[PDB]
């Protein structure tokens, strides 16, 4: 894709055993040039960067202090975590949608970075503060969190996000801002059906003139107890419906689980896909068993099979 662009990297034929500095929530991949990087969960947004994508190390973050207007729409919040990136890259420029939340509330916030380029050595690098992209108080039936930007095949920029509440929302944003008009409509395009709804951390694609789209069912933040299931749903329409193998629509708790996790790697969730050629991998956290449950940076090659639907191998 455009937006997510690798070059001619073949993810199949690459080793995926990760080493180095792999603590990670929510991570996200970009590629510029020979560099990889990630950006994840953490103090104004964390950075770690890699030459072969296999080897990761710890760099800085995006935001040494945070911009004042959090304050307007999230002013409970005292700690400088920043949530759920996601990177896409387009006209040259660098776009990362970020959360602002306190957890357990839906008092929260969607806010824009933009960079010219991913490489602190360049003199183009700056992470501007581009403000708030949509938000969500109390008195709304959603929450504002876990964004994710996806083209579809018309080129219309996309905005999903949500998490709990009414479940995952869809907007239109405009190619020029990359914000949604004053006036774009809000739909709901996923949910468990059940309460709490645990559904949230969407992550939309295209291929093969279908949509998919990725979620996390289940409980994250628990360590080695956490219940997260990554699973996924398609439609031929970016709006929906997005339904599972059997049939079933989102909107009522479907979804096809893709991975549920095992005894080594607990609750994996927090996914994001992306695509090299004929290659596409799953990038997701897990809860590492062996070392006190931290969350994990996890890449796996993703395969499809004949009916289009994703798997991961063995
Ligand atoms: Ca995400």
């Amino acid at each position: 894709v455009h937006f997510h662009p690798f070059g001619n990297v073949n993810f199949y034929e690459m080793d995926w055993s990760l080493k180095g500095d792999l603590w990670a929530h929510a991570p996200v991949i970009a590629k510029e040039g020979s560099r990889w990087y990630v950006f994840h969960t953490g103090s104004g947004i964390q950075i770690k960067t890699s030459e072969d994508g296999v080897h990761w190390e710890n760099m800085g973050w995006v935001f040494p202090s945070l911009p004042d207007w959090y304050k307007q729409y999230v002013p409970e919040k005292d700690e400088d975590h920043l949530w759920a990136p996601d990177i896409c890259f387009y006209n040259g420029i660098y776009y990362l949608y970020y959360s602002v939340s306190t957890f357990g509330k839906n008092t929260s916030v969607i806010g824009l970075a933009t960079n010219q380029t991913l490489d602190p050595r360049d003199p183009d690098y700056e992470w501007k503060d581009m403000g708030p992209v949509i938000h969500s108080t109390a008195s709304d039936n959603y929450n504002a969190i876990d964004p994710n930007v996806v083209f579809d095949q018309e080129g219309q920029p996309w905005l999903s996000f949500g998490s709990f509440w009414s479940g995952i929302q869809l907007i239109q944003l405009d190619t020029e801002t990359m914000k949604p008009a004053a006036q774009a409509e809000l739909l709901t395009i996923a949910s468990r059906g059940e309460e709490p709804n645990a559904i949230e951390a969407p992550f939309i694609v295209c291929r093969n003139g279908y949509y998919y789209l990725f979620v996390s069912f289940d409980f994250c933040c628990r360590g080695i107890e956490s219940t997260y299931k990554i699973a996924v749903g398609r439609s031929k329409d970016i709006t929906g419906p997005y339904v599972d193998k059997n049939g079933v629509s989102m909107m009522q708790g479907g979804g096809t689980i893709l991975d549920e996790g095992n005894d080594r790697w607990i609750g994996p969730g927090h996914c994001a896909v992306y695509f090299s050629g004929v290659s596409a991998i799953l990038v997701n956290h897990a809860y590492d068993a062996l070392k006190n449950g931290e969350p994990t940076l996890q890449i796996r090659p993703l395969y499809w099979d004949d009916e289009g639907w994703p798997y991961l191998s063995v």
